[PDB]
């Protein structure tokens, strides 16, 4: 049975969350675009074996869009890594492992280097940390020509299963839809230069369990598979590109359920 | 003004090769197919900044096919060496800048382990140190479905640049023709356990300089990416993705220029 609600946190935010299970908590963040109805497969799968599986729209995106503008624009991985504590200090979460792609991926990192007693272990998937002129000039564009074009190299280039992409549903790449010029708008500048990944140093010995996609370029995480053989963290792959939750939800919650496993 | 052909060696090769310029020695080692046209215009750019470069098909591929088959059945980094020393041997040529892609990639680290006081300095290029089924099980089909599953696989997913793939002309697809299946039986099944890779410490301070391609799905040389950096070995990108001599032919022709006069 899983919880559908909101919760409120102090900095003005009111999270649209999920939660299914019991046992140790495992907690879900999404990538730029906010939307943990992506995960929804997942989260059961995690939650049968033994664990507590939450989830939460991002602030600014989907249903967890009532937020203040700070909380939206010139968005960085300390800005998302605190808002995620909030709403884990809310839903009482105290001791919780971490999953996250993009900016997501940031986040968790984040999360792990500041708040090293609140996290068990961090799952970083693809961790922006250059810029790219092709997502930033998108900024500029009027807010509907930005969702013309993300949602098309979403579902033809990038989701690394597009018939699962595509069945995610009507509802989703509706609020996907609103999604996508908020992120144009909050993240490409700023979600690269705050990766928190330039301290080798911070990251060694640290519980973190680092994933790019397999079927990604090369090009893209390229710096991921160097910083994380410099920091002798752990790197390997998923299927698909970005969105292995989407692309391949079996292998995914496999790999979760393992890996949070390794650090009980 | 280029020198076209042929030089035999006592190991019973007889080999097809090509030669332009005047300078330090620039040689370009061919991937598993074999064939040398794939760096036409690029041995001409080389060599326009002073460099001698020289360029062959490789043994019992294209017009180098005059070889005994121990030359091409079951092919390794070593004997590739043993096989590319003695055309330099008869060329001669003593202090050369190699560069190699594929089983090129293992020949040309092999010549810089095996031969250091011959070997200038080595770029490598996706290095195949994993046996692939999907490859080798492609050996016991008839020659002429090889070559009609390969030319495609060429064509279609991993030239980098379809445009430009195709644009090398008909003699030299008639040639490719002929390699797929000694290349299928001869190449993918020895070539990766003979990985001279597996000493982290002999790359170390090696004057080597890896690439990988930037579109070429992470997967494939993931672990290239690793190891280089394990060992302090310079590790970048090239745009495209096995064949950037063919479909990036200016970058590439930059890239051997430039690294080479890192270590004149
Ligand atoms: C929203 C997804 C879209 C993936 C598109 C994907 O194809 C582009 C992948 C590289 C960029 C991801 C990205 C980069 C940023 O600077 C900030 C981010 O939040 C992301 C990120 O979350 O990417
Ligand atoms: C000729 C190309 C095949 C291109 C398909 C290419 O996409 C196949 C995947 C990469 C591996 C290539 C490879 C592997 C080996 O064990 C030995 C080899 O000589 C190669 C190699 O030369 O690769």
């Amino acid at each position: 049975m899983r919880t559908r609600s909101t919760i409120s946190t102090p900095n003005g935010i009111t999270w649209y969350y999920e939660q299914e299970g019991t046992g140790p908590d495992v907690v879900l963040v999404p990538d730029g675009l906010g939307e943990c109805q992506m995960f929804d497969s997942s989260v059961s799968q995690i939650a049968a074996q033994g664990f507590r599986v939450t989830t939460f729209d991002m602030p600014g995106m989907s249903r967890s869009a009532k937020a203040p503008p700070e909380t939206y624009t010139e968005v960085t991985a300390q800005k998302l890594a605190s808002y995620v504590i909030s709403v884990l200090d809310a839903l009482d979460i105290k001791h919780a492992t971490v999953w996250g792609c993009a900016s997501g991926a940031s986040t968790v990192v984040a999360l792990l280097l500041g708040y090293p007693d609140r996290i068990r272990n961090a799952m970083c998937h693809e961790l922006p940390t250059k810029l790219l002129d092709h997502l930033s000039n998108t900024a500029v564009l009027e807010d509907e020509e930005i969702s013309k074009i993300l949602a098309n190299v979403m579902l033809n280039d990038v989701s690394g299963g597009s018939e699962a992409w595509q069945a995610m549903g009507d509802e989703v790449h509706a609020r996907l839809h609103k999604n996508y010029p908020v992120w144009a708008r909050g993240y490409p500048r700023t979600i690269p230069p705050s990766a928190p990944v330039k301290d080798l140093e911070a990251l060694r010995g640290k519980p973190l369990d680092w994933t790019v996609g397999a079927a990604t370029p090369t090009e893209s995480f390229f710096d991921n598979i160097v910083t994380a053989t410099k920091a002798g963290v752990n790197i390997g792959l998923l299927p698909g590109m970005h969105f292995p939750y989407v692309s391949h939800p079996d292998v995914f919650a496999k790999y979760v359920v393992e890996t949070t496993q390794k650090h009980l």
